[PDB]
């Protein structure tokens, strides 16, 4: 159908702007702690403490897939980058202070890509 084909328009144009949003989301990492899963063989007991892992490759593979519907999505995946680091992390470390400092400089990208997702619909 037709309107299938427009929802499918839809889901590719949020696609093409969640892609731009990650880009500069990850900019804001440049040491790269987030860029890919916490290691099972380097932190054996990490899903003891974390339910959720969440990482910026991850995120990447789900979006081209198209695996997110909404930003709303998009935005519960990113702060459980920064909320599984700030709780498996003690704050005098170099990777909770790369969690609020991506939070912190993110926070303005998503304040405005909320806007840009209500405008062009």
């Amino acid at each position: 159908s037709m309107e299938q084909v427009a929802m499918e328009l839809r889901l590719t144009e949020l696609t093409r702007l969640l892609r731009s949003v990650l880009d500069q989301l990850q900019d804001k990492d440049p040491a790269r702690i987030f860029a890919q899963p916490v290691s099972l063989k380097e932190v054996p007991d990490y899903l003891d403490h974390i339910k959720h892992p969440m990482d910026f490759a991850t995120m990447r593979k789900r979006l081209e897939a198209q695996g997110y519907k909404n930003l709303h999505e998009f935005e519960e995946d990113f702060d459980l980058i920064i909320d599984n680091c700030m709780k498996y992390n003690a704050r005098d470390t170099v990777f909770y202070r790369a969690a609020v400092r991506l939070r912190d400089q993110g926070g303005v990208v998503l304040r405005q890509a909320r806007r840009e997702v209500d405008s062009i619909g």
